[PDB]
């Protein structure tokens, strides 16, 4: 009844190319998420008693 | 000898998509028949008692 949600990896993650004693660089990743929600559907039907 | 009757549904029933605290819509049924009769095939023929 409460929904779900769904994570979802989205890091520009990199390399580079160095030489001996070169500076080794530094990189950093990242994430999301969204949500989902269920949804009601109805109707109804009616008579006399007779 | 006295033929046949046939049934056949006709309605177009419904159902609606509603969030919380939306007020539900209202639907109907419908039906129909028809009827069937037999008809007669006859012929005659005649010759001399000869």
């Amino acid at each position: 009844a409460t929904g779900i949600v769904i994570p979802h990896w989205t890091g520009d993650v990199s390399a580079q190319w160095i030489g001996e004693g070169d500076m080794k660089p530094i990189t950093k990743g990242n994430m999301t998420k969204r949500d989902v929600h269920p949804a009601k559907i109805a109707t109804i039907f009616v008579a006399s008693a007779e």
